[PDB]
């Protein structure tokens, strides 16, 4: 009936210790989700067009033009680490466990309450109204991970949260020919409408079943089961220079201090080993053959254009090029007592040395005369196309059959957990936004809406928008996300880097006088691992 | 559903007589517990400082500096004698029993009502709203017996009661070098913040399973079972003739048996024994002069020289009259400590109605031999503290990116709490020719035990260990 | 749920004839019972003293002095003949029956309704509030026959009734030396307070269980079986003794108050449409060893004394329970508290003004043995309604033969 | 609970045909019934007296003196033909059938709604209040047929109906010597109160069980089974006489001698309101009337044949007299309940008291203004024999024609009426 609860709030996380060094980490997350009725019941098609800001030359990268289908429904997205683990739990994971698997995910909506507002304001319960709830178990709707906008559920168990108003991209065609400031004339900045071939208009009602929960009953998702490959919570330091057998040292130092270097015994042209430079006798640490290349130079801050306008070419590993910058609000880590629209921001400087240092690169001639003359070496000081600001490494790619790379580290609290794999015939090696990638199917997106609570005046033939009783709902959401992880072992003599509270970072992890809270970013790959 | 009563009120107590002179004393108690929504929904970390009062010299003892996590939850606590027994039941216990054992404790929250106020005031039901209830069965949270502040459930079956807003200590560092009036200058009185090594921020949500109870629901704490050693309800007459500081600042070194010092003074309010029709904020107070005569008497103790010449000369005897440290007012008995391998002590008596029943044993490697505040000490585990909080009834205007405190429909709950506490007690036997002292109603104490014209009750303290016992 | 009926009203009397001239008489009675909040939620101890009147010489007999524990609980008492039989049923009983046995008794509370008042006035329901009901099956609480104070349930099936606010005596000591008019000076007339040996402060909360019925729930006593002897339907003046409690009239076992004089209000037989505070009154001049039943105001049963030696008859009831008597039923609207309650504040708790209407249904079984009262022109209009809905129940004799 | 519907509306007349020429006719009827709270919760002994109108000499027939017990309870009565059969089904019955047998009657009160009125007026539900329902299965209470006061349930399934407030006769003694215009002296015209031998103050509470239906409840009564002799829908054309317009004087004043046969005198003249066949959109207080000129020629002009049915206003059944010797017929209903009759169903809304109540105050109690609406469903089962065409010629039949056409279909402003229809049509050989 009305007065009987239908579920238990639970935000614990158990660590269940299995045989042979595995821990099943069960993350439970519970949230009171608050949902206003939509602005309009009708699906809208809206084009955004900042021609005004892109027509001023040089502002090519600020291109916000897109089309989207604004939708009445709202989405409950739990795909972020902060929804599940607190800083203590994340510490216990990263400091002690070497690899991490997803196992399962499930959701429950329970204890729905519906309320109506009447004008002072009086709030009255509507026992007859219903929360409309839909689960895309089949992944027929366009996937929309809310972490890329920081519109996931809130990361504090106590605060209530709100679901993201749903929307998805529509077709559009655009050309934006770039232009520096001081260009002679206006480039062709124009919007070409939409290709009829590419139209896809989706609706929740026609695509998936919908449940009219009312105040007294639950919605529950079956246990979805992942099959993803392990994310590894440990980072690799070995550049190409640090793979294989180091040279033998003949004059070892005989006293302490940095001044007392050791020296290889024999001249560089009389050394022995394998180089991959057929015409050159010099065997050096730069020239000696290595098994393969760790990381790759990629053309940095390259913007590339399709039918739908320009976009940045992503890069798999950063050195600050490549490293991700997260901007986030007060639900999701910023100090809740701060005023102002301005988001808090961090840049995740990962530990791993799979990146590149472009200012150190160079290319030189096949002849390889040793003290290379000016005409025979292209340096990062040298201009391509006469542009002093654009050296060759900006326009340069060395991906190849020998490139080795790591998956992106987890970013706590804002980074995605899982991502859907593309339906392309040829699929990318990695996704730069989440560690785990769903191979064949991914957890169904959960859509919520409050039903149209009509008034007596309604006439469908009237042109104006329908009159609705102003309704809102609160529903408790409970998630259970299960991981399986392997405890580390101390192979080295020396201890490893670890996350720790200290005098500097102390008060980031406890509330303030007026109860303000924050969640700082914590690095997810601390222990070093052996690449070779 | 809504309209069905989900549990029965019961405040009886049953003396069920077992074989071999034992009794199962079962004490049911039931209360109407009134709960407002939190002052603010979020956890706060609040530092109290009273440098204004301690900086004036000689007021070292008045140090109140601490840090605490103010928590939206409220705590329901039954760890006090007056919750369970009325003066007649206690009379029967103290006059008839020789020893007392704790057996079991259980709880139920039942008949939850949720109500909201709209502006004059008009009062409406919210059948959809829910009371959050959490039981710390594994004792993850710090133990906080409300009896030491006199914030337990009320001691009257019929009056309603309130749960104490929960809070717990958060680590702080402090130094307060003591000084007398007439010291040269202000001594070191500074608050050093918090050691990062020691931070512990607990939340009910991350630690305890939280039950939501709408108006039709129940939450029964299952029967917990104690294993504590007996508490003697008898006092030994025989004797042998037959401030310190640590990281957090100064505290008094407790004493196990008073004569004075060492005799506990209890300050309590109108829920907890004060004449309920009194006026003003002043607490009612008693000092518990226990019967047990094992406590020493410093005004009659002296040290004398090993030579032990009978009429002592002055330099061969130390008296309480003699200064130590040049102080006219302090003598050797203040520094003197006699505790050694030979020392024997009795466990602390029960203090009706304000005293605790049980306390959690310390998780130190080496345990104290007794606790002053409770007669029973939970060794392996203790009954889980029960936390309550009405869930946030939000308005339509909520936006979590807004920094200001969330708007909430003013909501309050009245829920009935029931508990059953079981004791096992042994009857006494007359060994002496003479009778023993027994508590009774007399011409003096008569009107303490019955209401007044305007319906005002009081509960007077009653001595527990009335009958004498042989030490040896 | 809320909207489901939880019992059936019944006010029929069933005559069921058994073997050998015995007949079972089952008197069902059902009343709508109205109950306000307690005046104050606390137990009070209140002393009545009327020295203003009894200090006048010659007023020894007008001594109202006592002490009592005024209690929030209210008592539902059915212990009077008028609650069970209308005058036609009593006519059958007295005309045809020779002797009467009390067999069994049961009660139920059902169809509880709780309502609240917001001030004009609007009467909103409260489905969450509850009615406390308690039953003293073990006879822990002091026995309180409401029929002596004319405080039972009402005698008409259709008029709603109220329970009596419960109270019980607290010990006091008094001396009142009697004096006549024309005495030389004031006699000794003083109140000594209370003896500590005699103190007994009972509470319903500590002594008996309590059921917190909301609205959709019922309460039933088990059927109680009496042990009582049969009642037969066939046939120093003004000496006052001083206890420690003060002076009291010595009861006299037989008639020519003298013969018992009953004073009663509109619920209990006075013409319902008559005005004023003045009660209706009669004196029951019996024809006659044991006391007769008095219809409608007389008691049915009483409990025997706890003393070792026990009275041979009770002047106030025909039947006397020897081992134990039916449990008294107590009721109390639970505290419907406001949001501002501070229990450490001195003042009384602020309560939402709430009231309850609940239906009481009793069954009482008798056994009688078959062995005249009649309507005539003078008494004709006593047993029928008046033009404006008036009603009365006149007194009727019992030991006719 | 509250939100679940308890039973289903049904107003279908079902004709089930059994060979050997017998038809089982099941008249389902369903109504929405509206009930206000009583004027007072008290039983009241009211004497009516019109000595003013009867003191004018010659006005003996206008005598209206009686005593009655006005009762808070209200009566749901379905004992009339129009409650069950629409005119088309009645046409089928009178045209095709020859005789009828009553088989059974059952009733239900279902989907109860209780409401309260607050002062503009604002209407609120009261889920806790209850409707008191009482069925007198043992026939303890006096029999009160509502048809002769035109107080049965309404005849249209769509219009909601009200139950009649219940009342019954209390004994009185009244002498009225007759007179005429020009009589010199005032005749004896006085009221003698009542004699104690005849006093009977019945009350529902003492006589019947009562069920307190809240909102989710139903009160389905049992299935009563009649045992009456057949009623024949065919008239003889081939008698007895009596004193025209005689009045007899028992102790309870003059009353007309009923005449068992018709031709005006003997032909019953009905008078009825808007629920019971008058054009619903007519204004004014005047009732619509017809005189039922029965076809049968048993009367004479200045067993014998039974009274015919009078659709829509006439009774269906009636109690047999409790006297030792019993009448040969009743002038009001075709069927007579030989030794038991269906329980009268009494309905009341229980007192919804206010907080200020004091039962020792003399004034009337202060109740919350509450009213109920409850659905009523009944099922009346008949057993009937199809006729046979023994004559050469066709017999008279009920039919629609250009004159009576617009009696049977509604008007533009939504009006309806039910004109009477003659029941006994086919001639019968004596």
């Amino acid at each position: 009936g009305v007065g009987i609860s239908t579920g238990t709030f639970n935000n614990q996380t158990e660590f269940k210790f299995l045989e042979n060094g595995w821990v099943e980490i069960t993350a439970n997350s519970s949230r009171l989700v608050h949902l206003n009725m939509p602005e309009s019941e009708n699906y809208r098609r809206v084009v955004v067009n900042n021609m005004d800001k892109t027509a001023v030359n040089g502002n090519m990268a600020l291109d916000d033009i897109h089309a989207q289908i604004v939708t009445p429904w709202s989405l409950v997205d739990a795909n972020a680490w902060g929804v599940w683990f607190n800083p203590g739990d994340w510490q216990l994971i990263v400091n002690t466990m070497s690899e991490l698997h997803l196992v399962s995910f499930e959701q429950e909506i329970f204890n729905v309450v519906l309320k109506t507002v009447s004008e002072t304001k009086v709030y009255n319960n509507d026992l007859t109204a219903s929360l409309m709830v839909a689960l895309d178990s089949n992944n027929t709707m366009p996937f929309t991970p809310a972490a890329m906008r920081s519109e996931t559920l809130g990361f504090y168990p106590w605060k209530p949260t709100i679901p993201t108003p749903w929307r998805y991209y529509f077709q559009w065609d655009r050309t934006l020919i770039p232009s520096h400031t001081g260009t002679s004339g206006t480039p062709t900045n124009i919007y070409h409408g939409t290709d009829p071939d590419d139209v896809q208009f989706y609706t929740i009602e026609n695509s998936v079943p919908v449940h009219l929960l009312r105040t007294g009953d639950e919605f529950a998702t079956g246990t979805f089961f992942f099959d993803c490959k392990p994310c590894r919570l440990t980072h690799t330091w070995q550049t190409n220079r640090a793979l294989g057998l180091p040279p033998f040292l003949n004059s070892l130092p005989q006293s302490e201090g940095a001044t007392n270097f050791g020296d290889i015994g024999v001249q560089q042209d009389k050394r022995r080993g394998v180089t991959q430079m057929g015409n050159t006798n010099y065997i050096t640490e730069a020239t000696i053959m290595r098994p393969a290349e760790v990381g790759y130079s990629a053309p940095y801050y390259s913007f590339e254009a399709s039918t739908q306008g320009p976009f940045k070419t992503p890069i798999a590993a950063g050195r600050a090029d490549g490293n991700p910058r997260y901007a986030f609000g007060r639900q999701h880590g910023q100090k809740t007592t701060t005023t102002g629209e301005t988001p808090e921001r961090f840049t995740y400087i990962a530990h791993q040395d799979t990146g590149r240092y472009p200012e150190g690169d160079w290319i030189q001639n096949i002849n390889f005369n040793l003290p290379v003359t000016n005409d025979n070496v292209l340096l990062p000081t040298d201009p391509i196309g006469g542009k002093t600001g654009i050296n060759y490494t900006n326009i340069f790619n060395t991906y190849g059959p020998l490139t080795a790379l790591n998956n992106v580290p987890p970013v706590y609290p804002n980074g995605q957990i899982w991502d859907k794999e593309f339906d392309t015939d040829l699929k990318p090696r990695l996704h730069v936004n989440a560690p785990f990638v769903c191979q064949n199917n991914c957890p169904g997106q959960l859509f919520v809406k409050v039903a149209p609570n009509l008034t007596n005046e309604y006439d469908p033939d009237a042109s104006a928008n329908m009159s609705r009783i102003v309704t809102y709902s609160d529903f408790w959401w409970k998630g259970k996300l299960v991981f399986k992880a392997k405890l580390r072992a101390s192979h080295t003599w020396n201890p490893i880097q670890q996350m720790s509270i200290n005098v500097d970072n102390q008060f980031n992890y406890v509330p303030s006088n007026i109860g303000g809270m924050k969640i700082v970013y914590e690095k997810s790959q601390l222990a070093p691992r052996k690449l070779y």
